[PDB]
């Protein structure tokens, strides 16, 4: 009974939570890890490009730098990633 | 091939651009029924804590007030739901 963008957003709670520790947060390896199983071709795209987006992202999403990555700013990473999508709609080329 | 998480993601561009004018931005109105069609159950739930989510959502997201919801301000809303649905699942109430 939940629609697809219902199960959409419940899904994002669910995948963050398969990589929590006790604290409720994402490590650096974690997040990689994160990353490499649920974008795979996200950043197959970025790679393509001459981009390593695991180079950074967690230094560029940690923005408070407690060396951890909490809800917020878990919500902002998967922002720059529909961005990503939205430009690419707009005809830019991937990992712009 | 996509994964589960990039479908999810492109699912909300593609949701998003189901409701542009063409300015690429969404209007007070079809924001309103964009919420209605795709995220009922969590209305329903707001509703039934005396909360109506659609009386305000609005203007609490126009952002700069140029009384359209752009990109940027979309993925704040969709932020919003996914913090309560967060919040629920460290059982919150919904809707709080
Ligand atoms: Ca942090
Ligand atoms: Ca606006
Ligand atoms: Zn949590
Ligand atoms: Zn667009």
């Amino acid at each position: 009974s939940n629609t697809q963008a219902e199960r959409s957003i419940i899904g994002m709670i669910d995948m963050f939570h398969k990589y929590t520790r006790r604290d409720d947060k994402i490590d650096k390896p974690s997040l990689l890890t994160m990353m490499k199983e649920n974008f795979p071709n996200f950043l197959s795209a970025c790679d393509k490009k001459g981009t390593n987006y695991l180079a950074d992202v967690f230094e560029k999403k940690d923005k408070n730098e407690d060396k951890k990555i909490d809800f917020s700013e878990f919500l902002s990473l998967l922002g720059d990633i529909a961005t990503d999508y939205h430009k690419q709609s707009h005809g830019a080329a991937p990992c712009s």
